[PDB]
């Protein structure tokens, strides 16, 4: 199910994993680092042979053949990434096919529902990477989040129309409409830098986060770590996280 | 539910569909070999008078169809409360709303939506359309109407159906169609749903022509009774439209119009 | 205060507002059981208040509520109606505008007014400048539905949205909409408009105003058509039920069968 | 200057004496409602002798001659009036070279200024004309004093650049904010129908109203005059106004 | 506190000098620019007896809170600080300690304010040193409060319209006449004569920033804005206190 209230790190070697799993990590995101492609599988399993914890690894856009790979290395989940450079620029990877769940991007529920209809287990709502810019996250958090709201409440009889408009499939819609949010768990990323960043992506409404490698170009990672996991597990308790934000 | 209702509109598969004001008329449709009439009155064009209707129900055994202006929900609730068999949410009525149908999903009597390609068709079975009518403008008696809508969404649909399976999901965002009646068209080589043409069939030659195109039957409209033999007539397009490759009947079948 | 102005306005939910240009349409509309009467006097030229003569004339023949219209911006002509006697002032957009820009200052009336809205951002305009009652409507006479339903979808759409969305994002709904933040705000809090809103806007069959009243509406306004039937009492009264019962659809599927 | 009252427009002596007998504070003499000139001087006599009020009549815009015509005549007040066809497109008359004065229209402040300017001694703050339709003189008659009650208001040091911006002449402008009002009389014009409207331009900030021709159309002539005469008097007197308007 | 200055200070010494110069209070201070660590709010905080502002970037609702339970006296929701959110800036009702945020329109300052602000900023581009940034936004704010002071009653719905303002803060404002907030001018304010200026054109203060302290003669040279805020219309002593820097 993946557990809500998580960090996700992304990770490069077993020393970094098992610092992530330290801190609190509820999964990994194996990496390597012109063109970005799945990783050497040498890299990925020294990451699943040192932690417990689940690890992820990832794909170019529409690579079905990079995720057969990580599926016979036995990942735990395949992230069909955008960060890495797309193998196809039209369409997304037929994820339905396959046994292990994929984490797919959207930027909005137009996008978030395509992921959930080519079979996507879980989304990442994020705009750019690399920036330590929060702005991204934020925009389409609350894009996606506003846009559930008004699904949600609207009525019965305008979701075809709305599904038209949004360019989602209207089965997916009905399923949100039903349940009264996403029928998959939906974390931030982008840019997710301190503890008050990982906080007020809870706030608006995220079910967890994912940060990048920035965690371990720290002074000290465990640290850090620990204090993006405490912070985004207690994510009301302000005292903590001022608190924690004093070492960073 | 959905079911019954759709097989409901398969049965009529190689039919025609008439267009009736009257009693009169309505019998002659029958006796011409309808499959079905279609009950009509006749600025801003609504649901007909329940009267008309009831006139028409109660002067045949076939099928009676009325419809009701698009998103017209009370209209179609209404026509249900009388007993109608179909319900035609109809773009030839003065359209009451532009932006919503009616959510078919919630009415027990079947519904026959337009459609002008494979897009709409979708969007109309995903609201609950149980029968479809591929049509262009009305009332030109010119089939390039028809044609050209049965053309695109036959065409649409063939692409669909050996189409790369992992291709749908930007296939039906291009379309703006909903995926999963994609996906079910695929699966089934076709449309869920029966698609009878309309718009200008006015010659045996049109309604066999939009059989020949692939479409599953054919609605016709007043023009039959405005003719000097209308029973005549209406039997012609019956035959044409049931043996759309005989042609020698068709040609026969010609002459006295 | 504008508290007692909308405990008056609410005293219309299920109701059908008919137009009325003598005492015997008046009646007529009072026996089929209009909640209230539009007073009116009738090409293309200028359309101005109704003579007083005529409104006074309906308001005799009558114990229901009478309204009558006003130009938009025409503060004397508003002022004249008060001191008429007038149940209602219906700043109306069907007369001639006499101000483009700058809609009556209605809070400084005792009467209570109906203002049109074809959205949330005007509706919240109009409920700012002091209006009681809405009417959401977009164009007239044309005896064609599409015109109420565009906008009461619209205004009811928005409004949801507003009900269920997060607390910090109405200051920028606010801005992007044209309205007052303080009125959306009380619209998330009460889940609804503070003040009735009806649907205008060519409803002409029954089945028409119990669409009206299935998209969310408070109660139509119908027009003159009513009277240029061949029975308008029983027309009057179809209109009516059908608002009244408008689920009823065997009902109101009867009711139908008499109009031409 | 004449404040609170109602000018009407008269085609012979009989509609003359009628307007003085409702009370109307003077009267405009026309000839009629192709090209339209000054009236013939012998019409203007005519009204003239009929009355003891003060008699306006029209010149074209920038027609200086049939303007020293009038005053040769002995009219009280020329109205160099846009109704007429211009004679001048580009100029209008210089009326500080005349011994009447001279009542011009405006649309807006700029307007109103350059008229000053030229040597106008009363204001007509008028749109369109002939349609019966209040909103012409209504849009006019809040742009004026909307952009008055601004001027009044602002910082001294920012009126150069305002003057700029409207075309208006700075020295009118401050002449205007050291009296709190236009250094004129402004009248409204255009559709003035009922007493309704004449109320309305009262209310609005006008110091009087124009009333055309259809007054004579009327049934009841004299009683229709005085009804606009009393409203426009009496414009916060609604009781009166509702009971004025029963008639006619 | 009207007349005031504002200033930056990015450590204890700073402080302790803004605060003997006589400023009103100061604003603690340390690419993405984000909240200051919490460390060198605490060490300005303890330096001085004087209000301390710091900060949050607009949106970051949680950066504000963690400010409010360190037991800073304002919050600046700034816009020099990189943005977390493009849209939605905090509701700043739902705080104890009070607000304060930029304008540049009255438009800006009305919705602000609706947010729940307890104290504007007007003010346009950052770091520049030139004056016409403050003094823009200081004259168009101040024009459409005049106007809207003055207006006819019955017009102020359509304006708050064209502004992009909601009515009640317009109404509010046509019935004090000013502003129901303090508003501070800022954006290169350099000179004494611009401190001067500001309050010449409407201001109720100035923030200054950490251009003071790069001068030779820090103390001296915020000693003299101070005294030309409060002072702004004896323009002897501006000129003498001109002078030195
Ligand atoms: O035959 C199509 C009709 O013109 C409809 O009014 C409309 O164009 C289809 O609506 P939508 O494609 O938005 O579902
Ligand atoms: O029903 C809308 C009216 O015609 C108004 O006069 C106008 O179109 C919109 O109102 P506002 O003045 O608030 O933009
Ligand atoms: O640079 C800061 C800007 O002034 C704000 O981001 C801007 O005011 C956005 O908020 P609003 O849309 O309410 O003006
Ligand atoms: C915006 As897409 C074609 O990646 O669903
Ligand atoms: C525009 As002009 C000739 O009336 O000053």
């Amino acid at each position: 199910e993946m557990q809500k209230g998580g960090v996700i790190m992304d990770v490069v070697n077993a020393e970094q994993a098992k610092i992530a799993e330290a801190a609190g990590a509820v999964a990994v995101m194996a990496l390597e680092r012109g063109v970005a492609r799945m990783a050497d599988p040498t890299v990925i399993e020294e990451v699943m042979n040192a932690v417990s914890i689940p690890v992820m690894a990832k794909v170019r856009i529409g690579h079905y053949v990079e995720a057969r790979v990580l599926e016979a290395l036995g990942v735990d989940y395949i992230d069909e990434s955008e960060v890495l450079t797309p193998a196809d620029e039209e369409f997304h990877i037929d994820k339905r096919q396959f046994t292990v769940p994929f984490v797919c991007g959207c930027r909005d529920l137009g996008e978030a529902a395509r992921r959930i209809a080519e079979g996507a287990s879980m989304l990442r709502t994020k705009g750019e990477p690399g920036t330590g810019n929060i702005v991204e996250a934020v925009r389409h958090m609350r894009k996606v989040n506003a846009q559930i709201r008004k699904v949600v409440n609207m009525s019965e009889d305008e979701l075809v129309a709305e599904a038209k408009q949004l360019g989602a499939p209207v089965e997916v819609l009905r399923e949100i409409k039903r349940l009264g949010r996403l029928p998959v768990v939906n974390f931030a990323a982008g840019g997710v830098t301190t503890p008050a960043d990982a906080a007020l992506m809870m706030h608006l409404g995220a079910d967890g986060v994912f940060v990048g490698s920035g965690i371990f170009k720290s002074e000290n990672p465990e640290k850090y770590a620990r204090a993006i996991v405490e912070a985004t597990t207690h994510y009301e308790d302000y005292e903590l996280i001022a608190h924690l934000s004093k070492g960073l």
